[PDB]
């Protein structure tokens, strides 16, 4: 693979967004990845509706503000044959009645493919692919307050991942080396949005163990 990738360069990666007090990380990594693959399949860069998703998805699975699946979203999709845009369907942080209506569909998924779980393959995938979905445990103070650097945490779970979020590249420290993920916790929190998490470190915070992407 590339020594570095960075998606956000070419023209992937909308900005980052904010879940605010409501489960949805699910919801937005499931949009990021989606977001991407159309990009790749149309050159159009269109924000997608996470509130859709945590509306509509209970079929596939998930629980709206109290958590979900990407593939269940990917699913979804499928299923549902479109998802509307951010602007048709902005985001309410609450669970609320499905409103999708497929005039303002900008997406469709034809399934997801789940990685193998291990790094190179992640880094396989991200090289080949685009941004993909993947499930971190983030559920350590040291996330909460992660301003900048490299995130380790020796505390940190392979097998017990928390939060969903998205790798849009990878690459190393010119000073060691990470995965380059964006949040949705907003552009105030870490690194404008994202933190770099260790990589090549056993499948640090289980990143490579719940990663996937939907097929468009
Ligand atoms: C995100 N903000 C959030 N909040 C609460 C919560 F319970 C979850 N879940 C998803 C993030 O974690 C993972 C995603 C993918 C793989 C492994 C973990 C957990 C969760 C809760 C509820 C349901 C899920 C998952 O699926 C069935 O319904 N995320």
């Amino acid at each position: 693979a590339p020594r570095s990738v960075d998606w956000r360069e070419k023209g992937y990666v909308t900005p980052v967004k904010n879940q605010g007090q409501c489960g949805s990380c699910w919801a937005f990594s499931a949009t990021g990845a989606l977001e991407g693959q159309m990009f790749r399949k149309t050159g159009r860069l269109i924000s997608l509706s996470e509130q859709n998703l945590v509306d509509c998805s209970g079929p596939q699975g998930n629980e709206g503000c109290n958590g979900g699946l990407m593939d269940y979203a990917f699913q979804y999709v499928q299923d549902n044959g479109g998802l509307d845009s951010e602007e048709s369907y902005p985001y309410e942080a609450t669970e609320e009645s499905c409103k999708y209506n497929p005039k303002y569909s900008v997406a469709n998924d034809t399934g997801f493919v789940d990685i193998p779980k291990q790094e190179k393959a992640l880094m396989k995938a991200v090289a080949t692919v685009g941004p993909i979905s993947v499930a971190i445990d983030a559920g350590h103070e040291s996330f909460l307050f992660y301003k900048e650097g490299i995130y380790f945490e020796p505390d940190c779970s392979s097998e017990d991942m928390d939060h969903g979020v998205l790798v849009v590249g990878y690459g190393f420290e010119s000073t060691n080396k990470y995965w380059l993920v964006k949040n949705s916790w907003g552009e105030e929190w870490g690194m404008g949005g994202y933190v770099k998490m260790a990589k090549d470190r056993r499948n640090h915070c289980g990143i490579a163990s719940a990663a996937s992407y939907p097929t468009v």
